[PDB]
């Protein structure tokens, strides 16, 4: 085996002794397997949606899993630049993830994307932390791709809380 | 006349008998003419889809209206191609159809999109089996452009159905 | 008068030489052309407003038009603002000076749901086009057929946004009791 | 059954109207194509895995190759579980059910070197080809030659990447003892 | 009325409480009223510009507006985000902004840029101050818009200054 | 000879009796040699332009040498389409021009942009006539044609006004 | 050597025994020893045309050079992957071709195009022949690429027959 | 005035002095001119061609008095760097070219292109001849110049030739 | 002299005192030195790298130098919009970087790239701590582009760690 | 037949006599004739090239092959315009080709790699002699292009040397 | 020898056989090469100072084209140090090494006025046109027609910026008195 998962090197070439880096590793792993878990039940529901809005939302949950899976990506090749192991199995994805994800049934779009908005809350508040976390130990990098990565997650997250506002053009008259 | 309509010559070119064109020809016209029909009934819908949805529609309706214009392109060259003479005017397309076509007035949208959707299904049908009869006859280029252009008309129908399916973000409260 | 430190006062027309329009001439326009530049620029404000604000069912196409609506506004704005001043005059430029010389009616700071505040924008751009309409006789008139065209230009756009919140408001809907 | 909260129940295959897809025949589409589904998103996480991790004299090469592989299988899936959905089935969804219906073996957390990453994954893409083989003639049987052109179209793609992984593996190299 | 100028009502989804997100918004929404009258002072300015130098500055003052105005955007949009009502009309932007603004006449190029980036100095602090803020709040994603909006500013705010300085390529002799 | 200079035969397929066509050909022709002279004058001042603000001239005047080059080629195009010849050689097209046009030397760059100016200004002003005398032709084509091309010749020679104008980023300071 | 022409290994990676794979192979191969003959032959013709048409026929022939170019890459790409050894070399590329190339005179360019067009239908015919061998063997990724390749060499040549017509818009009037 | 026509002061930038710069000025002027009429000439031939093979070579005109039109620039603007006075007025242009230039009338359009033809010959030998005189005087960035405009136009005359040359797909049959 | 090298003023438009500045000012200027000899040992293996893997590590270290040439001259740029001068001449840049830099003899690959990795890893430590200086001063702009040029510094730190590390698809066997 | 092979006419349009044109035909046919074989030889090692360092490999040799056909493209162009009749059938390339040609097995990849280099080589040394030998007709547009085509050439086989060179990455370690 | 680290050697030329190019004509060419790699990118550092600090009335314009200007140089550098090496030889690389084989005049860390700055770059790129003129008649002779006809690749843009920055310094401007 090259590497063993959970091990934490650090890395010469970035400066980062094994104990800070293992304190970002912790951390962005966690928020590795979430956001999979995430970009899957948006890749769910995308396949999913249907009814009067659905090509819109189509393509919004579309664009959403892919930025989600972007963020994924930038945190489990930091994960690795750290000297880590990033989650990579399916498997492994959903069990170290926190965040709920929906069984197997498909919901309602409205249902469907509470939950998706639930999701990225916690995602959120996640990933806030481990900002302050990374410009603690100085990992500034590390800060810098989380919050670029953050107002991401957020723009997705305000748009789906504003899916799911009490406003629309419908009227009684044209139902 | 250089060719009169209903003659199907063949080609030297690509090593097709008449007898073999003919009957690959008589079944792309008939595609070329309903797939035109779908593609005028499209324009109708998208230029007149109004509503709380009205906008992601019209694209929609766009998009599948100028599928449904290569299609009919498609098959319209590949008709020559094998030297028969594609079904041209308008009144001679709508004539050869077997598709049901509105009258002029404009119907509300649901209504159109499905009486968009029952177009496709006749056309999804005959190309399935215009394919097979394409492949029967070794005519292997003509039955892969029929798949190609399957698996198109196949998406805008299925996203069709999607837009009729009986959900929605919308919530009594919200009206 | 060597002696203002204005290099131009607010109201002043003077014509173009490069142009060869008289500042008779050019006063017409700029008249007509400043009146909408300040409500093309109201409705940008508007649109921004309801693109940020939009939210429900329908909210992500919605807040993809009017920022699309916004930025034609902003562009017409930017036409007539430049075309008032390669004529010789000062286009209205603060905000305050805008609204003010804005004719049509503009939503208070509160949020209203999306039907009003389409409603809102709907009337904002028919008075522009009724407007803009005039305008462009007028300017042909002149003989200014350059700010003719411009007009006309700008005109198809700002109508097919109007055009368009007109669908958004029309009765239908593929929604059914059914799925609600 | 007018009261299920759920919009579709996993495993419910209900056939097209649109597509003029009877349930029968559907079901036996889709039974295929989530079976491939499941072994395509567990090849595009361990592409990903081993994109992540590889090492070495050739690595930024096979970073390179192994993302554009998963983003291919990516976009297989995609279009597997949107084919499965419009033939009125439920493709499977969470990471945890996709691997559970895969077929394919798949490596544990740890990081392997990287001619057993390739080995590994070429192996997960030779079962997958043979299966998309079989569903391919499955769904021509069926008369569904649009599934059966799209199963294609992605065929040829991942027997693409299945090649380099192959030719990555193979016994030459510019590299000599002389330079070692 | 949906929500009320000056209501700010956090958002659960992004997992702000009102209490928090009432001290972001209220300084984003300040920012907001004068980036906007900076943008309208930027058009005034390209419109206006002439003499020597009029093109290029033209150039620069209608890409300055642009990333002012893009600015605005971000700021109002994450207003909103955070529950909050982003100043709209024109005449609230004007009230509520904070920095100078040229009455209605036209002044010469050098007079207009000084205004200009007098304007810029005053965003620019505030800015500063409120990325400490939205930090320090741990609302990580609005310091990492703010400091993303902060660099842009900062960069039109220098180029305004080297158009200031004391230097030239003319000589006496040209003249 | 296919066509001899001068002869007007108007357009079976634009439905223009030469009688109609000679008026909007004269004056098209006109139009054609002043502005192939502008764009002859452009492309000299582009050439030499010189000092402190070079550059900038420089793009601007290749742009308005490629904008009145356009505006020749659809003059003379238009002259073709209603059967007349469009004059052609460097020689006839200053002949027929009735703006003034520099001598071979290379006078400064205030002087050059207003023998420009002045170029566009009766460009402009003829450019207004034809439009009338096309629309009142009913050659609606033709006099939509002429404005598109008016608005592009009255801006750059708006901008031409622009930089002459009396203001500048210089100061005596600066000298 | 690495490996020796004419053997055959099958792959692994593919999951195709040496068997079905010399099967395809032994098709592939002759079809790119055609089709690179093609190529070549197009070349020629490409830079020989010349006459009152030639410049469309130049470029349409140098697009069917890269059509064909194209398709023997596939071919060539899809051999080696069977575990076989494409022909390489030009002089093997001619002598495994069983179509007529022509001497190295140059010809009108009817005949030129005659003689593609001959190139182009026995390609067709043995391409249609070789999908049905790879779709019956179960080597759909083979089938499916033939059949790619296959309307493209269709288009082709039937726009060689459209060239080949006998239409034109000339006549003696203009002679 | 800031230069005189046909004086020639070299660069000190260029480093070279006003000797050589006299010599490659001569030559590249003289160039200039005729390029100018030929760009004129191919832009008559442009607007004037009808017939069968009008589109075509509308198209090919047009882009050979781009390419021509390219051509001038880059001469007028060497000249200029050279310290020199590059012809500008049209009827400047006309009266230093030595080649000839059809009168006004329009002619079919084998004789309008063996003329085009004609002023390339000319202007190929000329740019040859000074080609070498640029590399003998040292001037090598001229050299290069006149190499990279001298490919184009040769390509350009090449196709006239291909034009013009006895071969056509037309047959009596068609006819 | 318009400025002496190592005068900070600060900025009036960007309201930074000369204080704060010349804080940021002298830190930026160090990594501009270092980053700016990163740039050119990136350069030089580039050029020279030679071997099995040369070419995929000559587009990367391409790439890199480019990364750090824009880093590069973000920094300068900040520093001159803090009213500092920053490092310019080779010479300069060389004396003032703290980081080794190879003679001039060519190593092999693995030692030119560990010598470069020394480099980033020096640059990288540096970054962090002038992020956390410029947050500390406020200048939150100075610490937001000090944290978008790290997180590029430290993927190619990375990236050629991975390069550096014991694994490849060499065996013996292929040996 | 409408020319003979060997013959070269010169061409009129290029004021290039049968007597002079026929000294760079000569020689650009030859260099046709070994480009081609390299083109083939490229496109074999490109099809075939497999082990640790291939994809890199396969992507080089494809861009040289599409370098080497551009180049023989360029070169039969010429011999045609120059009236002469490029060599055109792949069994007169290999023929006419002075340089060495794989037989048809597949070598490693070091030993394919400096077969492909001899042929460079040869062909480079052969385009030197012919730049000059047309330098010295005055065929400028002929040598221009042959310099052009060199420095690819020359490129592509400096970049296959730098393959071959005993470096790399790998070490005993990774082993 | 067979244990020198160095792969290569400052100052070393060894040909290519590649490129048929024995050691004593590219000896030649590398010489000429180096020597203008040199000045070309010390060029390119004064050229990007000269970006980073001018100010003033025409500073935009002057920052990109400056900017411009320096990307070209690098551009060039970067031919001729790849040239240098596929000539067998080795290209000056650390800027210490750049400044001290530069024949052309530095600035000193002081920041000019920007026509005393645009001064001193003409004046460098002049020393380079000069030198570049020769060093291709150089390779020529050589019958390196390849380093050649790069070497005349180049020298046209270098010498349309140095021309650039010769119209930036002549005597004219719109400027007036008046509006001073
Ligand atoms: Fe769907
Ligand atoms: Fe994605
Ligand atoms: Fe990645
Ligand atoms: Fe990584
Ligand atoms: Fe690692
Ligand atoms: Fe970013
Ligand atoms: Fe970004
Ligand atoms: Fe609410
Ligand atoms: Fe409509
Ligand atoms: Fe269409
Ligand atoms: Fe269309
Ligand atoms: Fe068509
Ligand atoms: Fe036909
Ligand atoms: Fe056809
Ligand atoms: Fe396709
Ligand atoms: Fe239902
Ligand atoms: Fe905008
Ligand atoms: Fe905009
Ligand atoms: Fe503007
Ligand atoms: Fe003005
Ligand atoms: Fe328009
Ligand atoms: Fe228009
Ligand atoms: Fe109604
Ligand atoms: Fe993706
Ligand atoms: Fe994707
Ligand atoms: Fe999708
Ligand atoms: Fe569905
Ligand atoms: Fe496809
Ligand atoms: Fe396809
Ligand atoms: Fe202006
Ligand atoms: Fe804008
Ligand atoms: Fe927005
Ligand atoms: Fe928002
Ligand atoms: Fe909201
Ligand atoms: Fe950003
Ligand atoms: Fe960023
Ligand atoms: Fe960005
Ligand atoms: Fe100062
Ligand atoms: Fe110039
Ligand atoms: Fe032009
Ligand atoms: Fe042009
Ligand atoms: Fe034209
Ligand atoms: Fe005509
Ligand atoms: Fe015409
Ligand atoms: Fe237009
Ligand atoms: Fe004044
Ligand atoms: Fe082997
Ligand atoms: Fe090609
Ligand atoms: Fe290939
Ligand atoms: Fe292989
Ligand atoms: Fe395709
Ligand atoms: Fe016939
Ligand atoms: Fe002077
Ligand atoms: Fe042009
Ligand atoms: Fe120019
Ligand atoms: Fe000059
Ligand atoms: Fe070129
Ligand atoms: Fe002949
Ligand atoms: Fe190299
Ligand atoms: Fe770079
Ligand atoms: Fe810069
Ligand atoms: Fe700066
Ligand atoms: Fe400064
Ligand atoms: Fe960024
Ligand atoms: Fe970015
Ligand atoms: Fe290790
Ligand atoms: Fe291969
Ligand atoms: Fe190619
Ligand atoms: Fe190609
Ligand atoms: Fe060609
Ligand atoms: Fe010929
Ligand atoms: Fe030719
Ligand atoms: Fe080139
Ligand atoms: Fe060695
Ligand atoms: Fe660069
Ligand atoms: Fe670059
Ligand atoms: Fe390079
Ligand atoms: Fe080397
Ligand atoms: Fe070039
Ligand atoms: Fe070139
Ligand atoms: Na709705
Ligand atoms: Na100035
Ligand atoms: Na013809
Ligand atoms: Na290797």
């Amino acid at each position: 085996a090259r590497a063993t998962a959970g091990e934490v090197e650090g890395s010469d070439a970035l400066r980062m002794d094994a104990d800070r880096a293992e304190q970002c590793v912790d951390a962005l792993n966690a928020d590795l397997a979430n956001v999979y878990v995430l970009y899957h039940q948006l890749k769910k529901h995308h396949w999913n949606v249907e009814g009067a809005e659905f090509r819109d939302l189509h393509l919004f949950l579309g664009e959403a899993a892919e930025t989600a899976e972007e963020v994924a990506d930038e945190l489990a090749e930091r994960v690795q630049a750290l000297g880590g192991v990033p989650h990579a199995s399916p498997e492994t994805l959903q069990a170290e993830a926190s965040v709920d994800v929906e069984d197997e049934d498909v919901y309602d779009i409205r249902t469907s994307l509470a939950n998706d908005m639930a999701i990225y809350g916690d995602i959120i508040e996640a990933t806030r932390e481990h900002t302050e976390l990374a410009e603690n130990l100085g990992d500034h990098a590390t800060a810098h791709m989380l919050r670029e990565g953050l107002i991401e997650l957020e723009d997705d997250a305000h748009h789906i809380e504003h899916y799911l506002e009490d406003d629309t053009l419908v009227t009684q008259g044209a139902l």
